[PDB]
């Protein structure tokens, strides 16, 4: 909505101190829609108190530093959440000891929270809506630096996968072609982005070297603790490796399993039969999928379903 959008503008123009969440665990997004608004509103007011809080990841530190903020800031304050769908992972729980809250979200609106709540589905990420919300800030004095249209470019690119994810529209690239007109350097922000250490490349290769496909077209990776010492690779760098296996002449669907201290992480993906369906205590996306287990036999039937998914 057109008014909705200005509506937030309206509001944002009256609190002196405004302060901005995200998700826990944040990804490109969540960096380019928290700190591409903080960065346009710091532009933009520079008579404001603007702060971007969380815990940072050292792999997108990059894109932009955040504020270690008192209490007392707080007091009277405009808070600002951006791509969290849920309450419990917004990242700094202060969020709602201000004198107001702004949701600003494309996931679906099972946690209605906040005073004012601007959220739409249909965007392919919250980056993407803050540039719509700048286009309509425009008008009421919102400026866009080269800073902001960075990290909002480095929203859209990693959120979509540099446009390939079902998720990127017409607007997707519209934008992107607006924002890739200012001086920051897109090849240095991918080289950033992608940049990855020897040893996970290594264990990248070992899963490619190693992996086999049904006569289905179903494929699984067992990653075990002994293969995480030998690469010196957390569980996490392992398993962000399931999407690696896409390009695949053949593959249908595939999952990775992956061996923690506590459980094993279990990643699906298929390139199109549905794997929500696949139920064993987690579930998610039609073509993207987590949960957890606790034996390898419980893998092992995992193996079997998978099989059939892809046969059927």
């Amino acid at each position: 909505m057109a008014s909705m959008k200005t509506e937030l503008i309206r509001t944002i123009s009256l609190y002196d101190t405004i302060i901005l969440h995200r998700h826990v665990r944040p990804d490109p997004d969540a960096y380019g829609s928290q700190c591409g608004l903080t960065e346009i509103l710091r532009e933009t007011y520079p008579e404001k108190n603007i702060f971007a809080v969380g815990t940072p990841e050292p792999s997108l530190s990059f894109l932009y530093s955040l504020d270690e903020v008192d209490n007392e800031t707080y007091e009277g304050a405009l808070v600002i959440v951006c791509d969290t769908a849920n309450q419990e992972r917004i990242d700094d729980q202060r969020y709602p000891s201000g004198a107001k809250l702004m949701k600003i979200d494309h996931h679906p609106n099972e946690d209605p929270y906040g005073d004012l709540l601007w959220v739409d589905t249909s965007a392919s990420s919250v980056s993407e809506m803050i540039y719509e919300l700048y286009l309509e800030g425009k008008e009421h004095g919102w400026k866009l630096n080269t800073k902001a249209a960075e990290l909002i470019y480095a929203g859209i690119v990693g959120d979509t996968g540099r446009f390939l994810f079902p998720n990127t529209t017409e607007k997707t690239l519209k934008y992107a072609g607006e924002l890739i007109q200012y001086p920051f350097s897109s090849s240095e922000l991918f080289n950033q982005l992608y940049e990855t250490k020897l040893n996970v490349v290594k264990l990248n290769g070992f899963i490619f070297q190693n992996v086999s496909l049904s006569e289905n077209g179903a494929a699984s990776v067992f990653i075990k603790k002994d293969t995480l010492e030998k690469f010196g690779t957390t569980a996490s760098e392992a398993s962000q490796l399931v999407g690696t296996l896409g390009n695949i002449s053949g593959i249908r669907a595939w999952v990775f399993f992956v061996e923690e201290d506590d459980q094993i992480r279990v990643r699906f993906r298929s390139k199109g039969p549905v794997i929500n369906g696949l139920k064993y205590n987690g579930g998610g996306h039609p073509l993207a999928s987590g949960a957890s287990i606790y034996s390898w036999d419980e893998a092992d039937r995992i193996l079997a379903d998978l099989e059939t998914l892809c046969k059927e």
